DNA sequence: GGCGGCCGCTCTAGAACAGGATGTATATATCTGACACGTGCCTGGAGACTAGGGAGTAATCCCCTTGGCGGTTAAAACGCGGGGGACAG
């Protein structure tokens, strides 16, 4: 079991770091996530009178 | 001495309780009539073979629905007045 066990890890653990590697920085991103919106709706004129 | 208040007497009666009534639920006796087992086939699918063609998969592409916003006038919702109708009788 144990062999089997390390063996399944092993495997997962290649496509695991891949997803980890492009949502990890996506996790830290708060507000940058929203800024695609928050961009356009900050900025406008009527905000800035 | 007369009259209002109080309590006992008596008529009325609401509704639970017991007995009669009639159509079914059961307790055998026996018929009975299809039910399933056996037999004899015999007719339809399975092993095996020939050939092929429409989808799984891969790729493209372009398309089209979701997210995501201001805007503004149409309207949902809250509330006041009230009005006619569902239901109790």
């Amino acid at each position: 079991k144990d062999e089997e066990w390390r063996r399944a890890q092993r495997e997962w653990n290649k496509v695991w770091r891949e997803l980890e590697q492009k949502v990890f920085f996506k996790s830290l991103d708060h507000l940058g996530l929203t800024f695609k919106q928050a961009d356009k709706k900050l900025l406008t004129t009527k905000q800035l009178i």
